[PDB]
């Protein structure tokens, strides 16, 4: 789950062919959680203060259900997309956070999507 | 760089021949930088404690030359092999660390390798 999610991420951000799995079609559904508005402010912020600040801090946000980590990894999953991939973001330190929230749901997110 | 990395190192931990891409081919040639019985001796260490801990102490070595990064990024590769798939390692932490090192060789390392 980690792995995938790590490669999930970083594919959203580049859109490299060389980089897809089909793994990701059942992770690309969880974008419907999260709204599109929440993804462009996210990104003005991110812009505004030329930084991964933002997105850190909404990773910051808790996660109390596995509800609360699809929406995790949707948000991330956006952000890395709209961002562009010219944007140096250093990603392990995005992942260190993200992991750190939803690493407990793992076993369940891989239920429920596989 | 940092992408191509996060990519090449999660790929020679599962062998996933989805995951797979040409230009881990120049990045395996560095292989031969690092000595088999090396990393032998930190498998054993890492398997004696049962963490990434004497993975960790390896990445925090300091980089003083390009060769240098050229066998940390090795170094990660080849522990990254031998350790398993199976192994639940926190690889982003071992990537904040190996890019804290390596970072400012990522434009020589490019130009080097490609």
């Amino acid at each position: 789950m980690r792995t995938l999610l790590i490669r999930y991420i970083l594919w959203r951000n580049d859109n490299d062919q060389t980089y897809y799995n089909d793994d990701f079609k059942k992770l690309m559904l969880l974008d419907e959680l999260v709204d599109d508005g929440d993804v462009s402010t996210l990104i003005k912020n991110m812009r505004m203060t030329l930084s991964d600040g933002p997105l850190l801090d909404r990773l910051n946000y808790p996660v109390n259900n596995i509800e609360d980590a699809k929406r995790m990894i949707a948000i991330s999953a956006k952000v890395a997309r709209d961002i562009g991939e010219r944007s140096e973001i250093r990603w392990e330190e995005s992942f260190t956070i993200l992991f750190r929230m939803i690493e407990t749901y793992f076993d369940d997110l891989m239920i429920d999507l596989y």
